[PDB]
């Protein structure tokens, strides 16, 4: 697997506006929410020692909280359909957070594309 | 188990006003106290390596200290009756700290409801 | 053992003014000095992987450096006679740092008391 | 191996301007981009438990994010040809980040040179 | 072994002005450079998992970067002759960083002396 795999998906020029941390199945997790200037919203969660993307938890939490603090427009890389516990998906999202990037414009950000 | 389980409980729109850290039974712990603008108060502790909520100790420590620093209104997810050692409950609380969220309003905060 | 055991002791409303880190017997340690006002000094050190209170080293380091930075009056929970290497005690203290609390006044602080009955 | 080995290479007086984090093959990684005074770019990636430079991931991540925050002109030490997965190299770089230093000038920086020797 | 051992040595009232991090022999390390009021210079490196002082790497990195950020005058505790790889020593120093202290004056700092007899 790779953050820059030709898959869904990414949202660019996102300001991280909301932050939530919790626990499920003996694993700490965090979720972020971001809004583009056009009003489009994206939610993505990361879990410690989880499925495929668990190894990134520590780095993503640090980066996400950093980006929440500065308020800078960033790129959210996500993989849909990862989290499957229905009440979790309902209240939050099925999206796993798979990467983060700084942006130069609302569409142009550092690093790989993640798109079909 | 999950932060968003249909149980007690959560306080929304809380400013974290007090912070305590210590050790019991070879386990580090921290407790927070927070006030809602109505002056209503909530206490919760997180303890490393404890039974159910111990896994999220360091994540919650980092996040609670972050929120204490910013002074922003947040949501405290707790579970009552977790700590049972009487002098500990008397001095602090039985409530385990179970999650944290940023809030858009005094009652509306990011993530799941923890509601019985 | 517990931070809030009815034992010696605690110093409430302390501004942490001094900070030191070193190593002894393959173990990193930090130590703090602060004044009440009042005016009296308290010193306490925490040591990684130390016998009784080693579990709290990482948390207390983080919290102590935070409180040193803000300058806010805080409570120092300590256990006397923990550190025993005589030059260490002479230059620093025998006091182990066993907990920290935020304070509302110079004596009223969040969390348990640590005092003898 | 050593950061100060007589090899390619180093860029001095670099301001870290871009930051990216991700995962590949079950390993977290971060990448940085920086600009020198004239606008010339250098990219370098650090990857946890990777090749020979994997041990430095945590320190480099902390230090690079620190310098990104301050906007200090810094020395980027790098080793080309380390990352070999083609889409990764194409999107980012083959350069591994192998060191960081503060700088007193745009060209004078603390610590060793990472430089090929010249021929007499 | 201890930071406050009667050995070489210490520089008091230094401002940490330069910071370097890298890797040698699969070990992450960092080095600092500090200047005293008079202009006198001191360099010291801390290396993860290396020699007797390796256990302090994380604490010392955290504390040195903190002190570099504040720019406050501090005490560098060091041990000369620890690093032996000639190109490393030439480009940086043989001195291992063994401890750090806040200072009240240019000579008076918190904690032990590290002085020869
Ligand atoms: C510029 C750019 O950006 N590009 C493009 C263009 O091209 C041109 C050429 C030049 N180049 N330079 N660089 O074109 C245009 C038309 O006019 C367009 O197409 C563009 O693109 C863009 O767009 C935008 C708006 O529409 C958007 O879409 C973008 O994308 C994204 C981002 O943001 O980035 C991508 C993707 O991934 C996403 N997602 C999906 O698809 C699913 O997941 C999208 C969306 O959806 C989101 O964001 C929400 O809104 O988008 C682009 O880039
Ligand atoms: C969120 C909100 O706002 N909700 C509600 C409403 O609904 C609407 C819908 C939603 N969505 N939107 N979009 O409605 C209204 C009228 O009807 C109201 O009711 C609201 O509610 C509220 O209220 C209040 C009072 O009355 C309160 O309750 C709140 O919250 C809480 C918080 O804080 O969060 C919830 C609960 O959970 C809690 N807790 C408990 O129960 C314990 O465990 C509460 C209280 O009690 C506390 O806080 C104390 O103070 O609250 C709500 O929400
Ligand atoms: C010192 C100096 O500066 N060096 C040199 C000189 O020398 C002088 C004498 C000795 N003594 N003192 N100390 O010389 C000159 C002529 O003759 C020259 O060569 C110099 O060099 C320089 O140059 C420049 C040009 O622009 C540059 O190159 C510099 O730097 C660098 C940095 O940045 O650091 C170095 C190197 O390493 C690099 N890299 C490479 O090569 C590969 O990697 C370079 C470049 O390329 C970059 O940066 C881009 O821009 O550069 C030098 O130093
Ligand atoms: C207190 C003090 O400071 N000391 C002294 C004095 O006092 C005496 C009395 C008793 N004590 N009190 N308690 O006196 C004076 C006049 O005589 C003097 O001597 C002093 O001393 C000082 O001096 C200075 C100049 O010379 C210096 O030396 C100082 O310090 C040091 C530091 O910095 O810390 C010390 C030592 O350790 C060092 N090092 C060595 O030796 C080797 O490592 C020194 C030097 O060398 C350096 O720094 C260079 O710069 O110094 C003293 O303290």
């Amino acid at each position: 697997e790779w953050t820059g795999d030709a898959r869904d998906g990414m949202f660019s020029g996102v300001v991280i506006t909301q932050f939530h941390t919790g626990q499920i199945d003996n694993k700490p997790y965090f979720c972020i929410e971001g809004k583009q200037s056009a009003g489009s919203s994206i939610s993505a969660c990361s879990m410690k020692n989880s499925s495929v993307w668990g190894a990134s938890f520590s780095t993503l939490y640090n980066q996400a909280l950093y980006f929440y603090t500065t308020g800078q427009p960033v790129r959210i890389y996500y993989e849909p359909g990862v989290w499957t516990y229905p009440p979790f998906v309902k209240a939050l999202t099925s999206n796993a957070l798979v990467g983060l990037s700084t942006c130069t414009t609302s569409t142009e950000c550092f690093g790989p594309d993640r798109k079909k």
